[PDB]
């Protein structure tokens, strides 16, 4: 079976980063073009009682700061079997548990920068869409109680250049409305700044929907890294957002934020990030969406690694507010 | 909907670049395979009358000169709505309006070297396919006009890398069996050479088919470009293609060339180029052509850029003619 | 037609390379998604006899040791036509008739590492799956006897960066149970290690499919390079594999091994590799297979090139033991 999903942002940006020429390159106006073509089925095999599943999926066709084209496998993509007794596993490439939680619903509208690959914290705060992942998804147990976990090599280990690895886990209970998410994300060997890292991060958070049409979540998010040099980091951040749903529109306002990074018990100062966010969508059809969004990311003005050279964050190319109309459609 | 085209092109090149090893490189028999795969759709929205257009277009899998291989958004790719009152509109990857003229008709058969990418002046003189880009395509109003307009953003701001810009127009009118084009495109804060350039490119040109068999296109290119040093450079150039179709076959002679650049005032002599190239081609099938072509490349032998380095043409490789059959098939 | 291969194999690799760091860089698991999607197609032009057919396949998504994404004419990717009297002719990225005997049955299971890219040798053995290439393949004469011939651009020239050009022919005759097969390729004008190598491989080999379940192959290879100052490089290489089939079930083991590399009529000590593998398999399906495997790499401890530096070898990574489960569903 062929899918896809047709996604086009026709986003400005506004750059305050110190330096007036950076500004004028990163800013502007460009066309952010996620669509992405995928290819999935199961089949029955005779002599196998779990159906069989796979999926390929291909990258964004044409992303802004970014070359044309995409390859297949660039999202997610695997093999796996499912039964309604024990589930779904899937091996290959696929989100860990943690970031399934921290991209939805906690990423949007466009609170990524922040709360998705933002941050401070040295080693790998988590894993986002990783390979070599086999991923066990219980079935709603009682149709309240539904578990991930997951385990697969790191990026080094991906390439042959590590032994890096993880494991995670996530869980979520619906109450009515309401729906409690907490997920933990591990990872060992995590080889930077001239150090070997662990990582260890826990999240909590709610959703709720209400037949009233105000629709929130909130998350906390707690993020601790030891270096083996002695060396120990933590930080922590929030994401929040408020929907409104009447018919054919929706309003959301989203928040999210990285507080200071501490290392080894002292608070680095200026090394927080916060995003505010606002978003009017209209479900032009069943199958699609046209959105206007508009956002302010104020990132942290920059922090040295364990190797006193600058750590990379959401933050190094600078503050900057988007202004954007999007589409999105399902097929 | 998913399309394709399947082009090869079994090409020999013998080159007279001066050098003996870089002649051997260089030429040679290659297969130059230009097949691609597409996705294309329609959408009628519900609450939204323009029905939603959307394309992606694969890469040539197996180009001459390159590596295997082709991802999905290479070639055309943009999401759009499209209503018979105003025409359409497109957003993302597409053809300048400009390029559009000088590709077809004017670059066919292997006059591209000399009027599509050839040329010895600086800066932009145009883009050719390109990315974050809105494109009006008006209806054919009364069968007889057709305008295209399109602004975007550059090759290095599409990267953050720049804040250059650009927007174009072309306009047709068909005048029984001729056709009249004109079209511009303007494109500015190009860096180059280590000077901001403004490039203005004018095109005119007239087609024609005729019942007795015969054919043809010719067009006038001026191209100026403006440095931030105040050094002007100024280049015109001309195409043309006499055909004649009789049944299942159809016989073609074409001429593309580029004549001195002119920088301040002063001819830089010896920076022209021309190509000369015939083609015979048999109409196989209704979906598909098969040809052979013979052409002859005289480049300019070099020029200097603003910076006091050689600057790239489509000459820097050498003199080379080429023999090749070919086949395309579209479905 | 839309066709794909979904292929994914969890590898765990226990590695002795001298160095335990490298021991745990290139060991462990890793999930090895082959998976691959392909587009394929025939068609009858009106005017033409000879049935047009065309193929264009994507690589692997998300390879062990390699990043995710694949792009389309990664694979075997050509135009061609055929018909019942003359056979079939192909134009574009296909197997060498040489290296189609290397792979299948020669290099499973996971024989590859000494047989298919393994070796001492200088210059270039054979290619393997090569654009630019015209590939000849008969019709089965008498339902018993066949060829392939192939001639193309080598890898440099496909970049206009060389004029290296091969050419290779295979034979096949069923006698009975037995097919036996024979195969030469010429390399010529491989520009490596400072010098210009022409590559001479030949190749012999009988396979075997009795009706009590037995089957089996064998196959020697023999490799020769010239270099232009004047060095001459032999080696020889041998794999077999036996097979026996029950039901749903497949046994097969396999050895193959690269003998000593002889450089100007001195023998090399020490540049032999060796691998045994041993693997069942379940026919889960009419439609794919599960499997097992397990296999051990004894490579080659090292050689130099004629440019005084380490020559790579499938051993240079170091020798290292395989266990491995796998799936594989064609559609
Ligand atoms: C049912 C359900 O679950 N959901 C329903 C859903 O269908 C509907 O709502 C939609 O939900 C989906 C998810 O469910 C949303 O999809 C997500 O959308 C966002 C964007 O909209 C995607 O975000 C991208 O994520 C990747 C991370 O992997 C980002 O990658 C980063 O990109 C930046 C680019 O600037 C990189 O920066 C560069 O970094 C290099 C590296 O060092 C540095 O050198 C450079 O300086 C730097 N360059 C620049 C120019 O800055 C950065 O490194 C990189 N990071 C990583 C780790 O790769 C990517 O940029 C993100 N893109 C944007 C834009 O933010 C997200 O991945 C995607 N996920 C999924 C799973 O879909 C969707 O948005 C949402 N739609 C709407 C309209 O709201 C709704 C109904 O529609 O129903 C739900 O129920
Ligand atoms: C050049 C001003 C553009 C505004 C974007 C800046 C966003 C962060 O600034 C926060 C400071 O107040
Ligand atoms: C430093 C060791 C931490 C190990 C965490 C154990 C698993 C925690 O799961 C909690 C789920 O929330
Ligand atoms: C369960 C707590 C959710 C509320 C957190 C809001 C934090 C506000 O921080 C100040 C942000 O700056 C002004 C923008 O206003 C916030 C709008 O976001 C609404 C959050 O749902
Ligand atoms: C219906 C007959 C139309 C013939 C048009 C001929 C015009 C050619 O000259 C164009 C010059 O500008
Ligand atoms: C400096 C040489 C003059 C360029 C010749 C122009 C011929 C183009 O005419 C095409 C008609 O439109
Ligand atoms: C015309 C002097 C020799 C320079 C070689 C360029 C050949 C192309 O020029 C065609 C006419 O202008
Ligand atoms: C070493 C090659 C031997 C080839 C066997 C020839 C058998 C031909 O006749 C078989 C029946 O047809
Ligand atoms: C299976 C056919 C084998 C024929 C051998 C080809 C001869 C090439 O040798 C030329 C070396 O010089
Ligand atoms: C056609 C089957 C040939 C059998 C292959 C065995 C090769 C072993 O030779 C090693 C030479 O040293
Ligand atoms: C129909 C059963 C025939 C089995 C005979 C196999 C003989 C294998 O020897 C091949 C040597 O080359
Ligand atoms: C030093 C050479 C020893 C290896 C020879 C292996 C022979 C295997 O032949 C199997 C039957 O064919
Ligand atoms: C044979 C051939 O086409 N060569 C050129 C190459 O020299 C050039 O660098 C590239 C784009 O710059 O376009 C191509
Ligand atoms: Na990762
Ligand atoms: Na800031
Ligand atoms: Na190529
Ligand atoms: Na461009
Ligand atoms: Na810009
Ligand atoms: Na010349
Ligand atoms: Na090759
Ligand atoms: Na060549
Ligand atoms: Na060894």
């Amino acid at each position: 079976e062929v899918y896809g999903i047709i996604a086009m942002q026709a986003a400005y940006r506004d750059y305050d980063s110190g330096d007036a020429k950076q500004d004028d390159n990163l800013g502007g106006m460009q066309l952010n073009n996620e669509s992405r073509i995928g290819f999935r089925g199961k089949k029955q095999f005779a002599n196998f009682e779990p159906t069989f599943i796979w999926q390929i999926e291909g990258g964004y066709v044409d992303p802004s700061f970014g070359g044309e084209g995409a390859g297949l496998g660039e999202r997610d993509t695997f093999v796996g079997f499912e039964s309604a007794s024990w589930g779904q596993v899937r091996l290959g490439r696929v989100l860990t548990p943690m970031y399934e939680l921290v991209d939805w619903p906690a990423s949007n509208p466009g609170l990524g920068d922040v709360y998705d690959w933002g941050g401070a914290i040295g080693g790998a705060k988590y894993q986002d869409r990783q390979s070599n992942t086999i991923r066990w998804d219980s079935p709603m147990y009682a149709d309240k109680f539904s578990i991930d976990a997951a385990v697969g090599a790191g990026d080094k280990a991906g390439l042959g250049a590590g032994d890096d690895y993880w494991g995670g886990i996530a869980a979520h209970y619906k109450l009515g409305p309401l729906q409690l998410d907490a997920a933990y994300e591990g990872n060992r060997n995590i080889e930077a700044e001239g150090q070997t890292w662990e990582n260890n991060t826990y999240l909590v958070g709610v959703q709720g929907w209400f037949e009233n049409g105000i629709s929130f979540f909130a998350q906390y998010k707690y993020m601790e890294a030891d270096a083996s040099n002695g060396v120990n980091e933590k930080q922590d951040a929030m994401s929040a957002g408020l929907m409104y749903t009447t018919g054919d529109w929706q309003y959301k306002l989203g928040y999210a934020a990285n507080f200071d990074l501490e290392r080894d018990g002292k608070t680095l100062s200026n090394t927080s990030d916060d995003v505010v966010s606002a978003q009017i969508m209209y479900f032009v059809d069943p199958s699609a969406v046209l959105y206007a969004r508009a956002r302010m990311n104020d990132f942290n003005e920059g922090l040295d690694g364990l190797d006193d050279a600058a750590r990379w964050t959401s933050g190094t190319n600078g503050d900057y507010n988007e202004y954007s109309v999007g589409v999105e459609y399902y097929f």
